[PDB]
């Protein structure tokens, strides 16, 4: 299945108290390295949100699963055909972002595809207000969801602010197959670290991102 | 002896002041311990005003008079609040009822011959998180140099007390 690396392209739309913008992102994945590397551009100019918020949003799949863990990768045991993802992200003290993404295969390629709708963010909050430019490492609590034969997952995501402070996004996520048999793993967890960086020679609003997942 | 009357979201004793020593009974939508703050002058009285800004869950509006009223000093209080969550940590009841210690930052208001106060109250909340900010003004009704207050309250119920109330015993310095 996922041997070797995978070519990824990503498509995220958003309104956010508002302000409508596309994202699009291209880069490679290895699944059997549980590596990422990805570029993101706004095509529609600055985003009126910090990138680091759009992260988790913005491929479990190419998570590094162990050997004696493979049973477990209910991810990979879904494609090529999708897997219809879905997550709630509530901002303490902040808006919420309500999410509805497709991962899937149009062949060698993939391609993500999400639908965000932010509601309730404050003007001068931390979210419209713009975060320090970069991800800290957090855990991915995943388990079974044998009714959906499906999987759901919880975390909080700790995003680092200008003055020290931090801004807690508490992140809800449930994920159903498109086409059915998926392996429902026992609970168990990702780790996931990563680096945010720009190009330099594009002046355009964007995100390089490098990534390492591990279970 | 004390009542109050207060309305959110459409919802709506005696102690010992010279050793600084509280004792008051309440009888009865709201977590107790959100009320417990809003609960030279005298006997002719005081106003008391504030806006109480839980982070991020809504606001408290007040208004209340102290005054004696014959051998019975008596504290009548408005309140309104006004845009908090469902699901909250106030209307979900979410906080254990106990209060913590706290200091009151007091200053003096030359232009309306009174008081402004400031502080932030640390309400523990059930998951161990902790709910969080008090602005208060005080105007006498008829005819201090900057320091605080030190102020330690313990809550209870009386156990032969089927309706929702709270037993207070409290203590403040200055």
């Amino acid at each position: 299945l996922f041997t070797g690396v995978v070519p990824i392209l990503i498509e995220l739309d958003g309104d956010v108290n508002g302000h409508k913008f596309f994202v699009r992102g291209e880069g490679e994945g290895d699944a059997t390295i549980g590596k990422l590397s990805l570029k993101f551009i706004a095509t529609t100019g600055k985003l009126p949100v910090p990138w680091p918020t759009l992260v988790t949003t913005l491929v479990q799949c190419f998570s590094r699963y162990p050997d004696h863990m493979k049973r477990h990768d209910f991810f990979k045991s879904a494609m090529p055909e999708g897997y219809v993802q879905e997550r709630t992200i509530y901002f303490k003290c902040d808006g919420t972002y309500k999410t509805r993404a497709e991962v899937k295969f149009e062949g060698d390629t993939l391609v993500n595809r999400i639908e965000l709708k932010g509601i309730d963010f404050k003007e001068d909050g931390n979210i419209l207000g713009h975060l320090e430019y970069n991800f800290n490492s957090h855990k991915v609590y995943i388990t079974a969801d044998k009714q959906n034969n499906g999987i759901k997952a919880n975390f909080t995501i700790r995003h680092n602010v200008e003055d020290g402070s931090v801004q807690l996004a508490d992140h809800y996520q449930q994920n159903t197959p498109i086409g059915d048999p998926v392996d429902l793993p026992d609970d168990h967890y990702l780790s996931t670290q990563t680096i945010l960086s720009k190009d330099l020679n594009e002046k355009r609003d964007h995100m390089v991102l490098l990534e390492y997942v591990t279970a």
